[PDB]
RNA sequence: UAGAAGAAGUAAAUAUGUUAGGACCCGAAAGAUGGUGAACUAUACUUGAACGGAUUGAAGCCGAUGGUGGAAGAUUCACGCAGUGUUAACGUGCAAAUUACUUGUCAUAUUUGAGUAUAGGGGCGAAAGACUCAUCGAACUAUCUAGUAGCUGGUUCCACCUGAAUAUUCCCUUAGGAAGGUCAAAGUAUUAAUAGUAUUGAUUGGUAAAGAUAAUGAUUAGGUGU
RNA sequence: AUAAACAUACUUUGAAUCGGCCAAGUCUGGUAAGCAGGACUGGCGAUGCGGGAUGAACCGAACGUCGAGAUAAAGUGCCAAA
RNA sequence: AAAAUGAAGACAUUUUAACGAGUAAGGAAACGAAAUGGCGUAAGGACAACAAAAGUAGUAAAGAUUUAAAGUAAUUUAGAUUGAAACUGUCCUUAGUGCAGAUCUUGGUGGUAGUAGCAAAUACUAAGAAGAGGAAAAAAACAUCUUAGAACUGAAGAGGAGAAAGGUUCCUAAACAACAUUACUUGGAUUAGGGUGAAUCGAUCCUAAAUUACAGAUGGAAAUCCUUAAGAAAAGGAUUGAAAGGGAAUAAGAUUAAUAGUUCUUAAUCAAGAGAAAUGGUAACAUAUCAUGAACUUUAAAAUGGAGUGUGAAAAUCUACGGAAGAGUUCUCUUUUCUUCUUAACAAAAGUAAAUUCCACUGAAAUGAAUCAAUCAGAGAAGUGGAAUUUAUUGGCUUUGUAAGAAAUUCAAUGAAUUGUGGUAUUUUUGCAGUCUUCAUAAAAAUUAAAGGGAAUCUUUUGCUCGUACUAAUAACCGCAACAGGUCUCCAAGAAGCAAAAUCUUUAGUUAAAUAGAAUAACGCAGGUAAGGGAAGUCGGCAACAUAGCUCUGUAAGUUAGCAAGAAAGAGUAGCUCUGGUGAUCGAAUCAGAACUUUAAAGGUUAGGGGAAUCCGACUGUUUAAUAAAAACAUAGCAUUCUGAUAAAUCUAAAAGGUUCAUUACAGAAUGUGAUUUCUGCCCAGUGCUCUGAAUGUCAAGGUAAUGAAAUUUACUUAAGCGCGGGUUAACGGCGAAGGUAGCCAAAUGCCUCGUCAUCUAAUUAGUGACGCGCAUGAAUGGAUCACCGUGAUUCCCACUGUCCCUAUCUGCAAUCUAGUGAAACCACAGUCAAGGGAACGGGCUUGAUUGGAACGGCGGGGAAAGAAGACCCUGUUGAGCUUGACUCUAAUUUAUCAUGUGACACUCAUUUCGUUAAAUGUUAAAAAACAUUAAAAUGAAACAGGCGAUUGAAAGAGAUAGACGGGGAGUUUGGCUGGGGCGGCACAUCUGUUACAAGAUAACGCAGGUGUCCAAAGAUGAACUCAAUGAGGACAGAAACCUCAUGUAGAAUAUAAGGGUAUAAGUUCAUUUGAUUAUUGAUUCCAGUACAAUCAAUAACUCUGAAAUGAUGGCCUAACGAUCCCUAAGAUUUUUAAUUAGAAAGACAUUUCUAGUUAAUCCUUUAAUAAUAAGGCUUGGGGUGUCAGAAAAGUUACCACAGGGAUAACUGGCUUGUGGCAGCCAAGCGCUCAUAGCGACGUUGCUUUUUGAUCCUUCGAUGUCGGCUCUUCCUAUCCAUUUCAAGCAGAAUUGAAAAAAGGUAUGAUUGUUCACCAUUUAAUAGGGAACGUGAGCUGGGU
RNA sequence: CGAGAGGAACCGUUGUGUCACGCCACUGGAUUAUUCAAUUAUUUGAUCAAAUAGUGUUGAGAAUCUAACACGUGUUGAAAU
RNA sequence: CUGUUGCUUAUAGACGAUGGCAUCAGAAAUCGGUGUUGUAAGCCUCUCGGGUAUUGAAUG
């Protein structure tokens, strides 16, 4: 048989992602003296929209903590930032939209974002349109946080991990119906080759498993292993349930 | 049941037969290995180029239902493009896919150039096994390679002599082989080593015929007795 | 009884072949077949010649090149010898 | 063959006799009485004038062509002509040694054949010139150039230029052999020269997608990865990447045969060089450099989508006023029609704009301001007065310098004349302003300017390298070419119109672009028309007709309320003469109305046919380049699955490797259904998937222990997986684990079927509406529903028409003929028929009919015409694509063990994943979008740690081994016989009776059956007895219970199928027993005289039975079964050796033999010798191959391929004729009586090839496979008309039959249909054949 | 003929349809005599006269060809069956 | 005698062929007759005008 279109993806030539027009990556600044103990500001100069995310991103500048010069950022930006607002990181920030703090200085039931999953690695969870983590619990005796996932898991970070407290912007992007072909075919502008989807059912047998005969027909069963080499790994995988749940 | 029983072998040049090699000559669809291709086409990115005229009339806005407004993967015409029909022309063509008319479409899922990226059990595919330089249900090119072929075709001077076969056994055997029969050529033996014939003599067989209150089986009728 | 010395007995080596088909004072399956399959023999294949007008197999008869004669199958109105 | 003769004769001896066909095949050479005889080609060794010049040859070699001779023939010999330098004869040796074929290879050449053709692109004509080249009884045509006429492309061009590509094709002169389908004096062709000029245009420079280095990482290797991360490399990161992106700076005129933002004239511009730090204005901000401004930092620019509206300016077009100059028309007018009236880069600043944004004064409500639209205002409107910027260079337009001295248009013969002013018009270009739109927000760098800061104190020179010619296409490019194909752009006049549409014209280009003339046949290709009828044609309205612009009136059901809609339907429209409405302080085409006239008006060109239903897909979109444009794909909507990022998916041999990911669940990855509305029923048994679970059901390598001298052996313990249990069907799936729920239906789904009933028509296999036990509907395999939409499928109306009744006719181009030029396919030889036979459909053969030689135009009957080693079917021990618990494996994934960090869980120290400019680690001491740096001062600014900061962690990754899983992938296989193959069967190993023919052998998918077993007795033996059945008797007892006598040839039994055999037995009963054993021979059956197997006859043991003779090596006989290799059992003491006692005889200064006693070892080998284990040998059995002389083996190809086959199927033909059809004989009866007017049962005899079978003879290097249309001919078994006879014939209408095939035999609805069935009409509407007539005749509905 | 109901035939006359052969008088069709006239668009300064739109279109339209659409002939005799 | 040739020949015709004439031949205009259209151009009237008319029509 031939290859699948699972396995073309992972060689990355037509696949690739589009990010010519993106402003840059979006995270928090690296953790410094200044920000383990004090608190900086930064200034929101503008906010501007990403290609291919749907959360608008801001353009902080902070001043410099120890040489003379300026300091551009670029964070994610949360729900109610706006233009030439004043925002503060470090540990002693006060509890306000925007700010950037340690997970362990925000109180349990905070709603935070952009949280980091190992210190100082600028932010992993938490980023897309609309979404949010909350402190669960503290626990002070390893120096740990617990979190809500936006998935609903519970994850558990160090107590110096850092995150924005506040919604992240463009909640309900995904609310609003495509109601055409086109505007789906926009939506992949700056994102990765994927968009028309042709049913396995609709090929041959060499293209895919689900490739049929006379009848449009997958002809065995859907779930499969996780073991499942690839090439063969089409469908469901692993899949505990299966059907409209009740 | 091999051997011995006053040794017969060996060498080399030919012919014939068997065998292996390109193997009497030409013939596969295939397989593997190493390279070359995205000047055609498929998709994607970068940077450019290309919307003239009508129809219709959504929000929003103004007035006392009339205006305004100009939206829509809305309707159409043109420049272009395609290829619905004629199953027209042509069909040793203008053309290894074109021409004419009719038809459709003719800017946002649009059209298009150049640059660039993806390569053969791979790529790319709004999916037809489609396209990947007139080559694709696995490209092109060169080597292994004069691949193998129980199958098809051909196989080159004269006179003379002899002259067949379709049984039997075994086979993954049924378009083919080996044992064997028929045939030829060489080489012997004085040779209990002649007969596809008849006669006489002693046999063998169960066919044609014959039989059917002779045994087995089938079958029409008539007397006589109980 | 008859025949049989270029009789008889062979030995070695080897070729080709084992798709067969036809006839009938024969047989089986079949309604039957220029059908399928057999027993014995003669043929065609491998074979020309004379005759059946023509014909693989029928009939006569098998072949070096010729001359003269008697013939075979079968023929004798003409084509066509009688 | 036999005799005779035989050293050399000669003809391979003499005589005699017999004999002589031949495919496949054989007969090598030598062999005196020759074990076949010879011819030819080439080369090698010899021989070739015997007396010391020794084969032939310039007194003519080889070769070629013919003429004769010899030979049975292969061939040889000689002559003549041609040819001029080598060659030949004989014997041996050697071979790249003899051609008619191979769709053979290479080359050359015919017929076709002077044939098909040189027919798209509207078109040429007259005079003259040049030239060999328009002659001539018209030889009707004549290439190039100029002029005149007539025309075409029609400014989205057949115009003027570029990018790629080409590469000298550019220009000129000479010259025309070849080339451009005639010709050429022409040419993109031949020859020779000439031609491409840059500081300002481009490349060069910058970066984009991307690309490539050193070091490093990875790999067995080649090499791969990384591109700033890994580095003592690069203030921060290397190379390349655009002649369309970014970018310092040049214009006008003239000039060349050709180059020109490049040369010349004039006039410019740019870059790089040389000669205690200003004012003005309230402010926005402004001042021919002025008026300093370093490190460092920041900002802006370069530099950013699209739509639509309004508007400023320029240009073009049009037009008003005033002319100057020239040209056109002019006996008819026209103060007329036409042409020119221009001006650059770079700068200036008389005069004067539009738009936007800011500044000052004042403070708006009675709210105002304004736009086409909007939009705006106390974080301040309007007003007044100002500042700035944009408007194709300075500063937008006029104007000015350049600059009229150029150029344009004229006039004279170089010299003179002119070169105003406007427009509330259209289009293009270029800006601007706000509006809208995105789940799309629509480049970077080189490089430039400004700011914050306050460190320090006009002239002139040069401007390098490379490209620059030409085409850019109906002839310069890519398609074999001067190919009707394809190939990216720039500029862009008039009329008319909504229009860049069709049509015509101007500037420019061209009249040549594969030759023409005459004629005016058929048949064509392209374009038309048509009486009356109007789809009756046809599979089907295919094709054609028809509708068509604009204005007004009007517009239905349905509907997702948006549409349907240009629904449908109706009226108007011309020309001329007028009037009115719409503005500014003269002008725009637009609208409305009114008279009058006519050929009564959109129609030259352009320019929707409409309606009523059904099916499918929701829609816009995409698709099989070259037979499928769709109902297929996509789509949005809906739903499911996994994943917390060190993850999921996934590329890679590996990798600080790669992709989604510059990402983070509103995300990434994998899927199904396919908008909306309504609804998604029941099932967890099976196969999947999953579990937060199961221990001692089964599980590997390992680990532990025991024995042994050790290998080995044994026992125990071990993971995942499988098994058990729970969940899951918008998982695979099923719906009599649960029995099809809601719905839907003869459906694109229903065989029967042309289902039944309505309706549509005169007529309905079609359509629609109902019905539903539905072969075989049904719910995200999605069920039902359908508004709008569709180059989708289907049916019916109206309208229209050559589709048709039924054809006629007109035009152009061909075809015809001619001049010039000039192919190809195909070709065994060829070319009149009938019948026969033949390979069963002859051009050739046999017999007849018949024939005059050469051919022109047509034509499609034949040449089973050409094209292609059939693609359908079968066979190969031939493949390939795809599938799957087919067989055997494999990547990926997974689980267990091993691989040594410390301290007793804790730590870090290898290891993992990260982050930064390795930028304060560890221990001590939310008012404000502003600035923040190069320090004063006398250290400021704290010390130390052996950790750059975290995270993970001795676990995990990678390696090795072991188990699981693994069509993701690799390799391969998928028996045979066979009235084609398959399905079936086994005729595959096997036994009996028969076919079967009285020896043996012996066929069919012939007939009736059987085997893969059964038996410690059913084997062996001895003895006794007689069986089945019947008759007659005996309590219950009877037709059958048991007893007795008699008869009883087997009619019983004998394991079984059948056939044989058997009576003091081979059957029954009783008794003993294990011969159903070991060893050695020789035969018979099958047979190749192989094996296995079976059948015997003997011999040596040891036994059994019997008194004994005997009998017994399985079964009463004929079936009841199995090689090599491998595994596994049993057997090899009968005897031979050695050592030491006792005795004896031979043996050179030891040692063997014989005899008895003893003790030990003993079937052979593991090769230096032994030992106990282990293994290997030898003989004989078992384990088994049933395809039974014995591979280890699933499908599907309609995507298919190859070698072949008429050894073999699908069609014709041929034999047959069961079946189909037709016709007879007899006569029981029917016919009121009456066998025969008309019938005719029970029987029986034929004919036909118009049915279907049966067969496999021809065709598999192909005979185009149904029907219909068209057209001819034939048969008669006659439907009509003509002539007759009979009747249960009164007439009429009919019925049976004879002569007779010369003439007729129809139109339609449904269906592809042949057929069928209906509605008509007719004198009748008969049946059939001709390769199931007829495809280089059509059509393509069926297949 | 027949009870009736119904119900013929020969000779003679007159037509029609089809097939065959023709034919252009009458009637109809085609029409590039681009014949004559009208008219749309473009170009000839205007009139006239034209040309172009490959036959611009329409009305009438001779000739020639032709009708299934016009119209003639094949009603024709002897002998043997 | 026949053929060629001429009448850009017809009663014929793809080309041949066939038919006619060939110096009293043929061709040509012009005129008359005969048709078609519809009333020309210059100034409703001139005007039943004008135009065409064998090309495959009929006289002279």
């Amino acid at each position: 048989g031939r290859r699948t279109l699972s396995q073309r993806k992972g060689r990355g030539s037509i696949f690739k992602s589009r990010s010519h027009h993106k402003l840059g990556v979006a995270q928090h600044r690296a953790i410094d003296f200044f920000e383990r103990h004090s608190t900086v500001r930064g200034l929101v100069k503008s906010i501007e929209h990403d290609p291919g995310r749907g959360a608008p991103l801001a353009r902080v500048v902070f001043r410099n903590p120890r040489q003379y010069g300026l300091d551009k950022e670029l964070f994610i930006c949360a729900e109610g930032l706006y233009s030439g607002q004043y925002i503060y990181c470090g540990s002693k920030a006060s509890l306000h939209i925007g700010n950037v703090l340690p997970i362990g200085q925000c109180p349990e039931g905070t709603v935070v974002c952009n949280v980091e999953s190992k210190p100082g690695d600028r932010g992993i969870i938490a980023r897309a349109s609309g979404n949010y983590a909350t402190v669960i619990s503290h626990n002070a005796d390893n120096e740990t946080t617990r979190i809500r996932l936006p998935s609903g898991a519970k994850k558990t970070l160090k107590s110096n991990c850092r995150a924005m407290v506040g919604i992240i912007a463009g909640g309900g992007r995904t609310e609003k119906p495509i109601l055409k072909a086109g505007v789906a075919y926009r939506m992949y502008k700056a994102k990765r080759t994927t968009w028309p989807r042709v049913r396995g059912v609709a090929m041959n047998p060499v293209d895919h498993p689900h490739g049929g005969g006379n009848h449009q027909h997958v002809g065995h069963p859907t779930t499969l292993k996780r073991s499942s080499p690839p090439g063969q790994k089409a469908g469901k995988v692993a899949a505990r349930r299966t059907g409209l749940i009740r």
